[PDB]
């Protein structure tokens, strides 16, 4: 559902499996839901006016917008550079995303995105958000509530929104990295090297593909213990479920929900 | 001065402005030399991890860089005997016994000797220095680093630290600005959350140990890079952190957006250290 500030998915309620991205002025067009080109990432940030909000593309940094400020139906909508516009301000309601110059709606066309006045006989203008961010408040109080944390564990974090990966990405950056060939040596590459190695691989990565600014890459660093030794490991939270930290061994690319019994005495991200 | 367990220049005292290294040559049938080089230059393979094995005063003398043992060439006593860098073998002659200083093989009682100049086995010379080392220690335990990072004035009464490895190599300024310099982060954009001040300390400190990994093949230390989060009154800094080889319990600052060093951390307190 919409939730205000965040980077969701913004797809048609009026035809399955057809969300919104940008092509590569560029025109945001429809995607199909079976691929995750990053292109579909939307970056809503509120403006201070009630319910509104710019909608930028994550990837291309581009702000979705009435082309021509044109309030005449079937005007497109477009990536534009940021001008602090009312035709790239979008009051989004319940859900309907209505620009805030001339009232008219977001609109699947036949198709193609247009701005369109009311329509009442048809779900054309109506859209469902899939959130894909937690603040930095909402990952640190998942992180509390994680069962697998040592009494005495402290937790510290760099920025106040974050996207949420998926495995397939996270695993094509771990892929990339190139640690899952380096072997383990005592001190000059354990397992401290190889976790704040992969932290630093998912920031280049979002550094890389991101012209967007104002979030961060969820990649948590965690050094934890058991009675058998310590050990350096990363973590994350998962799409279909915020509340539950998933953990991550970066000399193999391998997940675990419970993080080899470790306990964790100090996070980062 | 010779501290044991520490990686370590080994000097002349018998000519100036000389100490040891390996050669970086070698073939089939010949091992690589140990050598003496300038200390006007600052080749990583004039690093020494000198390792204890268990026996009074005696350790295994290891180049950082190339990962050989310092090595006797044939276990042989004999006057002239070439001190070669070899694979690990476990073998008396591999194995040396520092005292206050001299260096003398565990195998044969001959000692590291810096002849006319090349670097041989000798026995006991009385009428000249030529036997006689000086060893400048260039590493910090993780107890070591963590007192001293206790001790500066740069931190919130909050603050606390994470250690991550037990021996630490502290490196030189050349070798911290070759490292920023080749990690490209001068030249990428501040951009904010996506690539902000905690990404340019958190990925420097990453290329540093991407550095060690690459340039070192002996293991058993890590490469000193600190992580710090503080704060002042005015906002909140990521930035990165080191001890001076001049002087260890010297924190020096280091801001990974621009490659300049501070000694006040730009008035920052930190409340968060990892190292
Ligand atoms: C982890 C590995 O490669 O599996 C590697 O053994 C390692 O560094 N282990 C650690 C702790 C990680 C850094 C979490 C360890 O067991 N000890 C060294 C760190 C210092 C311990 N803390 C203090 N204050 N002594
Ligand atoms: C630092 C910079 O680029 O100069 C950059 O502003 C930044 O990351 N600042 C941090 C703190 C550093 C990591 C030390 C920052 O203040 N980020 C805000 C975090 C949001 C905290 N939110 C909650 N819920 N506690
Ligand atoms: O060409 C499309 C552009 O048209 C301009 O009139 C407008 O100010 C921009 O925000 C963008 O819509
Ligand atoms: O050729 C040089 C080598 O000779 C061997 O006899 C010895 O075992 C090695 O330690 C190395 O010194
Ligand atoms: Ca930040
Ligand atoms: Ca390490
Ligand atoms: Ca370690
Ligand atoms: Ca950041």
């Amino acid at each position: 559902s919409f939730q205000g500030h965040g980077i969701y998915y913004i797809a048609s309620a009026y035809v399955a499996n057809t969300r919104l991205a940008l092509s590569e002025s560029p025109d945001v067009i429809i995607s199909s839901d079976a691929v995750d080109p990053l292109n579909n990432l939307w970056l809503i940030e509120p403006v201070g006016e009630a319910d509104t909000y710019t909608v930028r593309n994550a990837f291309a940094g581009s702000y979705m917008d009435l082309a021509g400020h044109a309030a005449t139906d079937g005007t497109a909508i477009i990536g534009y550079r940021p001008t602090g516009g009312d035709n790239q301000k979008w009051i989004i309601s319940q859900w309907k995303i209505k620009s805030k110059e001339t009232g008219t709606f977001v609109t699947l066309l036949n198709g193609t995105v247009v701005g369109w006045q009311n329509i009442t006989n048809n779900t054309s203008q109506n859209w469902t958000f899939q959130k894909l961010s937690q603040t930095g408040a909402n990952v640190h109080a998942t992180l509390l509530a994680c069962p697998a944390l040592r009494q005495d564990f402290k937790s510290y974090l760099s920025d106040g929104l974050y996207l949420v990966l998926t495995r397939d990405q996270i695993s094509s950056i771990w892929q990339a990295s190139g640690l899952g060939s380096t072997p383990w040596r005592s001190e000059i590459f354990d397992c401290d090297d190889f976790a704040t190695v992969f932290k630093g691989a998912v920031a280049k990565w979002g550094n890389e593909n991101f012209k967007a600014n104002g979030f961060a890459l969820l990649c948590g660093l965690m050094f934890g213990s058991k009675s058998s030794g310590a050990h350096a490991y990363n973590w994350f939270v998962e799409r279909g479920n915020f509340s539950t930290v998933t953990f991550f061994e970066p000399q193999n690319g391998t997940y675990s929900a419970n993080a080899w019994d470790y306990k964790a005495y100090f996070g980062l991200f």
